[PDB]
């Protein structure tokens, strides 16, 4: 019932809508189109992030480290990074821009720190994912051309590593800890997936979007009274030039609350 409300959403929005929610109060799932393809754009953040904390557990004064920002360095979204531009920020920092303030030079910056989107795509094969494949940096990971299988995943995929990550055991409880705090404090998240949700229910979100009017989300939710859920809503549109439908990724959290 649920797949044919989002059926008639997806229809009436013109592009192609993916969906995965894990309800852990009883490890259900509800997917929609959950095992096809869609560009990730800035929800990979979210891995690239994990996997700086998955280090910092070798190394605990990795997040104090600090690294150079150069003019060179900076991209298209900085909104961070150019503060700092010839002086430094460290991996806490960085890891913080990143996924709080979508910064794409930070993004830039956990890459590098990784040995690039290949090292990201290894720490998530680390933790079970089979699907996640990070191809690029910032920006042109996210040119979200339709077939394209570059910067990639699947709901399903996503929303069960979103699941270890923030509240399994993907991590160290503490890393756990901040991961989560970090995806609370997020400053872009309110008209997507949490524009669906009764304002009662606590989340983090990690957005994202690109070329093709693509459009994402993904979230750790706390519903009032209940065992946390993970949602991932990814949306994307038949032209390059389309707008962005963060009222579509609202439209699909709403149709998946009332469901529950
Ligand atoms: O804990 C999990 N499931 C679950 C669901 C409902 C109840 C319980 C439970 N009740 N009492 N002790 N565990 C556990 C679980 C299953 C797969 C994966 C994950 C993980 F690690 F969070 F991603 C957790
Ligand atoms: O799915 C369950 N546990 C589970 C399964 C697989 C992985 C994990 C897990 N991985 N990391 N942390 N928990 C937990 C689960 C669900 C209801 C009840 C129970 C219980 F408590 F054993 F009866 C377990
Ligand atoms: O700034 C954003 N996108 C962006 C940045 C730079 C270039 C372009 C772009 N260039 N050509 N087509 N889009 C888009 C952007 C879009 C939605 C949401 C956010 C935000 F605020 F970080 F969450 C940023
Ligand atoms: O970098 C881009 N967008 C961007 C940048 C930073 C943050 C976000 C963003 N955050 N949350 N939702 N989107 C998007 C971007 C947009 C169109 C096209 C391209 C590309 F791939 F360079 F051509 C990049």
């Amino acid at each position: 019932a649920v797949q044919q409300k989002l059926a008639a959403l997806e229809k009436s929005s013109g592009g192609r809508l993916g969906v995965a929610l894990i309800d852990t109060a009883d490890n259900t799932q509800v997917l929609y189109r959950g095992d096809e393809r869609f560009p990730m754009c800035s929800t990979s953040k979210v891995m690239a992030a994990a996997a700086v904390l998955k280090q910092s557990e070798t190394q605990k004064q990795l997040l104090n480290q600090p690294v150079e920002i150069k003019p060179a360095d900076l991209v298209n979204y900085n909104p961070i990074a150019e503060k700092h531009v010839n002086g430094t920020m460290t991996l806490a920092e960085l890891s913080a821009a990143a996924l709080q303030y979508s910064d794409n030079t930070a993004m830039n910056k956990l890459i590098a720190q990784l040995g690039g989107p290949g090292g990201v795509t290894a720490f998530a094969r680390a933790i079970g994912d089979e699907t996640f494949r990070l191809d690029r940096t910032e920006p042109t990971l996210n040119t979200a051309i339709p077939g394209d299988p570059r910067d990639t995943t699947t709901p399903r995929a996503m929303a069960q590593t979103l699941r270890q990550l923030t509240l399994g055991h993907a991590l160290g409880e503490t890393q756990r800890a901040q991961l989560v705090t970090w995806l609370k404090g997020n400053t872009t998240g309110a008209a997507s997936i949490r524009a669906g949700l009764p304002t009662s229910w606590t989340a983090g979100d990690k957005t994202g979007s690109g070329d093709y009017g693509t459009t994402n989300d993904i979230a750790v939710i706390w519903p009032q009274g209940r065992a946390p859920l993970v949602l991932v809503t990814y949306f994307t549109q038949p032209q390059q030039n389309a707008e962005s439908r963060r009222d579509v990724l609202a439209s699909a959290a709403r149709i998946i609350a009332e469901g529950l």
